[PDB]
């Protein structure tokens, strides 16, 4: 039995004022650096432990010993989200028959039938980089946000939010940023009831009215139509969970729209954003994808068969997880009175934080070199130990997106190596935005067509 150590303290503010920065994940991950693979984190009310090891999160990720828990931000997030898949407990009646009912939906399998609709929107985005002048840049997160959005409209409820004909956001866009901004505001402030907060609390309760209001007028439309589009709204309106034989009410489907939506905006975006970051970085790598690219997609349109075959744009993708995985942390409590790794005993309700960048720089699995970018490391998952390499975070309560974010960022990142040499014109330095998600703020390049047709 070890004695956690525990970060700087703030008198009865304990650890909270350590959040009162703009990149929290990245200041928990220079305590992980600090403190090594346990450390205690206090707020006034509060205890979490942040693990960072790949001996401790396997322990973590025994589901007969550990479940999800919402974290303070997802209880703020849950205000809008409300019990769709991602800010439900395990235990609520809906978490269960929402994922029941979605699961077939979100398979590899189901990919075949979103491939044309992800088509649609990255030939967009090709044809927007084609079309830019010869002294023009190209602004990474804000396109990849861009065609993340539009992807999960369209294949989510048949919606174009096209955002590729826009400068300026959908209002249902400028609601949801405004009300996740405020949800991530909240974690820091040690006086919430402050009169301050009033102009906060008022402008948030806006926001998720529009956000209610749009998403309930879309599916209002399409029960009203009775069309029958391959989409997701299609599949919970007509969906029937084998358990209890019940189907998703109304109020659910919108927080399960909501959820999509903001995880469309904020996760794969960001992925994209970072391959893109890490192959201007590492032309080696860059030219080894590029080939890849080329070889495979030889028609003007890319197919599904031809997207399963981009084996190093994948291992790109997964080497950028590694180091930058998009959801960076994820939250856990002991079903029961547990000892963590022999040494830290743990009471039943006791809430752990696995800080998934730490858990991907461990030296023990990866070997030295951490920091390197090489996606050769992931040249044969057979060799990647079990819960070493958890961007999806864990068991039952994993991404259900998960086949749908490497379809699309496989499919994008294909074509974007097959239409277009990059270059790094400004020497980016990297920056990385927090919002729930990580993103690299401020990340500029310039694209030279290749001039192949579409
Ligand atoms: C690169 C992209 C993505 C990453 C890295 C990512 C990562 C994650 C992680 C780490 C979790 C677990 C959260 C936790 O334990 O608290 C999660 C859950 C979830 N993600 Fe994603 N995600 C991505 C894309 C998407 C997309 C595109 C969708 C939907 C269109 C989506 C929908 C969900 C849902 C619904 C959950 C909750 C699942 C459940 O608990 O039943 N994700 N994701
Ligand atoms: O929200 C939390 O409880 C903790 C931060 C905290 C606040 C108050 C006292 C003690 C700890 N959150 C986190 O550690 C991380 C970093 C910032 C947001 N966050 C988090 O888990 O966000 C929710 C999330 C994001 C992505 C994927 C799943 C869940
Ligand atoms: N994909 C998960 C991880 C980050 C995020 C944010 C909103 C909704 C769902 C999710």
């Amino acid at each position: 039995i070890k004695e956690m150590p525990q970060p700087k303290t703030f008198g009865e503010l304990k650890n909270l004022p350590l959040l009162n920065t703009d990149k929290p994940v990245q200041a928990l991950m220079k305590i992980a650096d600090e403190l090594g693979e346990i450390f205690k984190f206090e707020a006034p009310g509060r205890v979490t432990r942040y693990l960072s090891s790949q001996r401790l999160i396997k322990e973590a990720c025994d589901e007969s010993r550990f479940d999800k828990n919402l974290s303070q931000a997802l209880k703020f997030v849950r205000d809008f989200a409300g019990d769709g898949l991602f800010t439900s407990w395990t235990h609520e009646k809906n978490w269960k028959k929402a994922h029941n009912i979605l699961l077939p939906s979100f398979s590899q399998q189901a990919m075949k039938g979103y491939h044309a609709m992800m088509v649609d929107i990255a030939v967009q985005l090709v044809q927007k980089w084609e079309r830019l002048n010869a002294d023009e840049h190209i602004e990474v997160p804000e396109d990849m946000t861009r065609l993340t959005l539009d992807t999960i409209g369209l294949c989510g409820f048949n919606y174009r939010f096209n955002s590729f004909y826009r400068d300026q956001p959908h209002p249902f866009i400028t609601s949801m940023v405004r009300a996740l901004d405020e949800a991530m505001n909240k974690l820091q402030r040690a006086n919430p009831d402050d009169p301050a907060y009033d102009e906060n609390k008022r402008q948030f309760q806006e926001d998720i009215k529009v956000m209610n209001d749009l998403v309930d007028k879309i599916i209002a439309d399409r029960k009203a139509s009775g069309e029958q589009s391959d989409d997701l709204l299609t599949h919970m309106l007509n969906g029937k969970d084998p358990e209890t034989g019940e189907p998703l009410d109304d109020e659910n489907i919108r927080y399960q729209i909501i959820t999509f939506l903001i995880a469309g905006h904020e996760t794969t975006s960001g992925l994209l954003s970072f391959a893109l970051y890490f192959l201007v970085k590492n032309p080696h790598v860059l030219q080894k994808a590029a080939e890849e690219a080329a070889r495979v997609l030889v028609d003007p349109v890319p197919s599904y068969k031809q997207v399963k075959q981009l084996k190093y744009v994948g291992m790109v993708l997964n080497e950028a997880l590694r180091l930058w995985p998009t959801a960076p942390a994820f939250s856990l409590y002991a079903k029961e009175d547990t000892v963590l790794g022999g040494e830290y005993p743990l009471e039943k309700g006791d809430e752990l934080m696995v800080l998934i960048p730490q858990l991907h720089r461990d030296k023990t699995i990866w070997g030295d070199d951490v920091e390197e970018f090489r996606p050769e490391r992931f040249e044969n998952p057979s060799a990647i130990p079990q819960h070493a390499f958890k961007p999806f975070g864990n068991g039952q309560r994993a991404c259900i997106g998960q086949q749908f974010a490497l379809h699309e960022a496989t499919l994008v990142l294909g074509m974007m190596l097959k239409h277009f040499d990059f270059e790094d014109h400004t020497n980016y330095e990297l920056d990385i935005k927090e919002t729930l998600t990580l993103k690299p703020e401020g990340f500029v390049v310039k694209a030279k067509s290749k001039k192949i047709p579409l």
